[PDB]
């Protein structure tokens, strides 16, 4: 019978914790280096979302200087987007990426971006397993046989495989886990992100193709978990939004400091439309460099606790335990009133 | 032993998500057409609840114009109910339904409604598996052999089967999931709605009889899930209550705009009574046509994500994953303050 | 290995719902009659807690008049307790019970209560499986071979069995589920109440001995569930506290009307003590008769939905489904603002 | 496949309850005596955290007088720490412990503490399975063959074993359950505490080595559970913070009385640092002696309910049931407004 076609149970970040192990690794000796694509290395496993409230040249420069790579968003003219890529390239040999989406008629944007020296092109869609997206990847790969191309987003083994066979240099994973996302609520479609990363990685591992975990990262411990689940690096929006280097001005509202943060599927980013994201504000965070130091500090401390000398060790060898709701509540601060916010644990 | 007679675990909407798949379907090319009954087609898979704060001729007209069908409520005289059915029929060949409940002595209401040209009669009860309800269905089917009859509500395979054998043209499913319902709390009786739809559909599928999923639909993603669970269309109360076309005037209260919305089992709708619903208010929503566009937009986007070309594909082929509480929390917007409500994600 | 000695998973009320079935039963034709003990019948399956903020003669009279039985509390002199039992007996042949606890030196209280015509003696302890309690039961049974004796509380098969072999006429079940109870938090000891009732009943059924489900009943649906789990009737404190007939005066506080309600293990009821209950206030509820009508209305409607003609049918034949947290949230009223509290669903 | 490397499910305090059993034990006849180490007995199973807002000589004296042992913290000079150990020793032959952490260069602190008469040395780390910690234990054990040494923290069987083989006299268990801890959130690493205690004890039991359960104890029932899980005693911070005897002055804030309580991994305790704890305030609690009486009262009442004559009986024979979220909610006080806080159940 099995009238209800339930393929399996799926987990996200708050369903699991990493198990501590024998370790000779110290936090400050952990090696954070990793891969974005088969041919592009990173010194830290962080990439910035291709969103108009997160990544232009300014943030892409600060991030590349810390060892990551920024993806310049496409909500600007072809000329401005190429100028922004070029600005990153002439700021000290830094690497940069750029998003172009998946619609037809992006050829001229793609050509401008390759000419401006873009290191990696992101063909990104809310549905990477769409035949349109797969065909744009094939055409771009035939047109530019040596361009590094990231394609996404998928949330399944099958999708990771279709992207790899279409020619991607990395698979980006995540359908609906984003802070600003309403896709799962408005469509009913999604896969909890830890299960999505692991399913994608089980395929991509076979071809040596890295998986980028995109969306849903809120605390530095979610980075650790995303990597242990199979990701080679993570993509973040909300963790970098609100930084000084992110686009837009600081807004003061009811004693607090904010920057705008919105989904690229929100009515405002898209300009009757049916949106799959919201328009919001995110607490001002100060300089990207300090945020990065705190988040990588957490990852470093995990690598010490797990005995993971390198990111590959965390990604292929660390183990999880599955926890309940009570388990998650124990993991947070509890039964004490906080008198000073820690820089790596800001709730409100 | 098994002293505790637990038949199985049961799931509702927030326990599951739909898995994305290979798709050539685009949202605006998805085919939304479906069946209400074996012989009555709909252009969209939405029917309105037979409630006195949701459906009279006005809403039934607007909905039929969008491709759905409205069920005129029975809290009015036989004459007014027939006049309302007739008003829908002479508003451009629109289809209309009407509720009559299940008590004896409804014969003359039934005759008036058939004469006024009603397309589908709803014999609706809070307990469709009641022998009284089954006998009213049999008598109505012998009296009107070609009248389309919907019978409900049930929440089990056995109940769906008893309704089919009594002569129904469609089975309506749902015991207790409604927004305004206190049945499960006051009686202890109910079945989580995704499991209820799937159990009913496993039976009804064998006879080609559609299942209508009634109650508990809050976001457009719940529509997708209800169909993937086996429903051919959904019935909604609260999603249409508060629209301009729903009965009753707009109430202004503490800066906000409302319309009355109440269970038909509430003390007010029934006039010592023991109620199984409450009397409430629901946010003013504006015109039904825009609400419908947003909800069908979500369903369309699901069909694109799932590669479901038609509603039948979603209903018989899409797959689910089971999620935890943490999974559901990730699916909503999280860790960002919303500055503008999206029209398809209004919380408060 | 199994270092963690976990005997099994256990459930309470909000973990389960009752499945609707074929029914010829109508709510107002359901038979509510049941057994308190092997030899004492009740017209409704409700008994009142032996608490000093719930049951003296006044409430015990009103309840017996509705078909239940009240247990007079022991926080008064032997003489006052016998006078209260006698007052119920001379108010029209009504049945009455009285609590005496389990400490040595209760012989003279017991003799006074039997002489005042008590129908049923409650030897009640927070730990019915205590050897002291079992020996007081044996001695009382040898002293009064025809006195109906209820012993409790237990939460296991083994405990139910030890009480039966000690000579009880009914087993009372519940360790820690009470509204006003902190036992499980302060000791770490308890069994979720639906599992506790079913385990006890699996034993008691073999001897024809009824089980009384004591504590944790909040809504009328919990009564249905407690019986379907194996109870012959339920004992309630908080549902009857705050009624006009319960002991104590109405307190007005911040616009609302209250009566005191406290655990018998609270510091105030016991007068360095280590309490296992709290002192509180409970909303004023009006007359017991109307409360009873609402709660039995819910039970009646369950019996209609489940096709349970008698309480025995509900107790031995109805089936459950296990639900998630999302299931429970769907069961309550949701996504609507309540404008008028229903008499059987008062939250605040 | 099993791409997601999930070793097993893990539980903490709120996931389980203890099952009541046949008992001849009365609360006030229960024997609370236990072991801290193989060679050091305690009269009650409570030790105080080595934190600068919890334990100096003053609290260590009051606790030892009640039958426990206090661990003097190391955020002071070697001389002050030895003077504090000495003060406890000359306050009536009381036992005392002292923390030294795990970094190299602690030799001279260790020598000063042994000379000042410390009974037990705590070599404590946030990662007891670190090779650095294991080597400091070996060196300290070769240097002081008869010094009782506690090593920690671990959360696994493997870790308990590595500590035992390094020479510890007791294993301290807990990675991340502390009130003031953000390790699990900032690193992603941790094990729910009931599972952590049981896994560690399965190893330590084989060598007769006690396990100390450290962190996450909020109510006296958590003590019972920690012992039944395999601990010989518990270590607490927040339960003793805010007592009169704990370090620091009472702070009055918004009508309420507090003392500072902070993680030893917090930015303030450590003085760019990446912290693993927060700085907070905890309600003023009054004298340690009364707190201890309430907490041991709860444990005593558990031993009565479980028929556990001694702590060893609770630790090796008591059984658990696994509960849901609804189970935990039933265990707390519910559906009543508390008018007087009980001394053993203070929420706010
Ligand atoms: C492309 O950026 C995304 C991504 C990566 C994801 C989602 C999403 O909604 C958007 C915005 C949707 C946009 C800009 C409309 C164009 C399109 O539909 O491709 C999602 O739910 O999971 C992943
Ligand atoms: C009939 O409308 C419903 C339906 C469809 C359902 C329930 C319900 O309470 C009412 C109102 C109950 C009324 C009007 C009283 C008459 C009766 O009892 O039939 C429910 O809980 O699941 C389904
Ligand atoms: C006896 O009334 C109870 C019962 C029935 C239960 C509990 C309880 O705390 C009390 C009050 C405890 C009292 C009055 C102290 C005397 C004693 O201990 O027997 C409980 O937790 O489950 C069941
Ligand atoms: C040592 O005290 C602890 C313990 C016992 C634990 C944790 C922790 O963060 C600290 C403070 C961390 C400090 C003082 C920094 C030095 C170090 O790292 O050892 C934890 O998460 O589980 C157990
Ligand atoms: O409007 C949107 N709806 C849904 N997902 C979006 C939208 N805009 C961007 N995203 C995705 O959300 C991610 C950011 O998630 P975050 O880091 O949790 O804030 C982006 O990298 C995209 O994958
Ligand atoms: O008083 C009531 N109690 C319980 N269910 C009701 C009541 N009135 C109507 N219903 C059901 O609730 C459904 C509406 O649910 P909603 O769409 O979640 O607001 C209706 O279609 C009926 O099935
Ligand atoms: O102080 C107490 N602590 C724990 N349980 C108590 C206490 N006083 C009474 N009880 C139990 O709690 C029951 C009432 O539970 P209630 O109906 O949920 O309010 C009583 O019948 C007793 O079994
Ligand atoms: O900063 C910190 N971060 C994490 N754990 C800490 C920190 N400081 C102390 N601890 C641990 O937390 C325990 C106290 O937990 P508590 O009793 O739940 O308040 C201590 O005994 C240590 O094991
Ligand atoms: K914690
Ligand atoms: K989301
Ligand atoms: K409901
Ligand atoms: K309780």
């Amino acid at each position: 019978m099995h009238m209800l076609r339930i393929a399996k149970e799926a987990l996200t970040f708050d369903d699991v914790l990493l198990v501590p192990a024998h370790s000779t690794v110290l936090p400050n000796t952990a090696d954070l280096r990793t891969r974005l694509t088969k041919n592009i290395a990173l010194n830290i496993p962080m990439v910035s979302a291709s969103m108009d409230t997160v990544t232009e040249a300014r943030l892409a420069i600060a991030l590349a200087q810390e060892g990551g790579i920024g993806f310049i968003h496409k909500n600007m003219s072809i000329e401005q987007q190429a100028a922004q890529v070029h600005q990153v390239k002439i700021s000290g040999g830094l690497r940069v990426g750029a998003a172009v989406g998946a619609a037809p008629g992006n050829e001229e944007r793609v050509k401008a971006l390759v000419e401006a020296g873009v290191d990696v092109l992101l063909i990104d869609s809310s549905h990477g397993h769409s035949e349109g997206v797969l065909q744009r990847i094939r055409e771009t790969r035939a047109a530019y046989p040596h361009l590094e191309i990231i394609g996404g987003n998928v949330a399944t083994a099958e999708g990771a495989r279709a992207l790899i066979e279409a020619g991607v240099s990395a698979v980006k994973v995540g359908i609906g886990p984003g802070s600003i996302c309403t896709t799962r609520i408005v469509t009913g479609v999604g896969v909890p992100q830890i299960t999505a990363i692991a399913d994608a990685a089980g395929v991509a591992n076979e071809y040596g193709i890295p998986v980028i975990a995109d969306g849903g990262i809120r605390f530095s411990g979610d980075i650790s978990k995303a990597i242990a689940a199979g990701a080679s690096c993570v993509m973040v929006g909300s963790m970098f939004a609100g930084t000084e280097e992110a686009p837009g001005e600081v807004i003061l509202y009811q004693g607090r400091s904010y920057k705008a943060y919105r989904g690229m599927g929100s009515l405002g980013a898209m300009s009757k439309l049916v949106p799959e994201g919201i328009e919001g504000r995110i607490a001002y965070k100060g300089h990207l460099k300090e945020i990065i130091h705190q988040q990588m500090g957490g990852l470093r401390s995990c690598m010490g606790l797990t005995g993971s000398a390198t990111v590959e060790d965390l990604r292929t060898k660390a183990q999880f335990v599955r926890i309940s709701g009570a388990g998650m509540k124990e993991s947070h601060v509890h039964d004490v009133q906080i008198t000073k916010e820690a820089p790596n644990y800001r709730l409100g």
